[PDB]
């Protein structure tokens, strides 16, 4: 499900909040 989705993004674009 969803948090599939966000480990999807954890490994595509996850950067983005290592960001701030």
């Amino acid at each position: 499900g969803l948090f599939g989705a966000i480990a999807g993004f954890i490994e595509n674009g996850w950067e983005g909040m290592i960001d701030g």
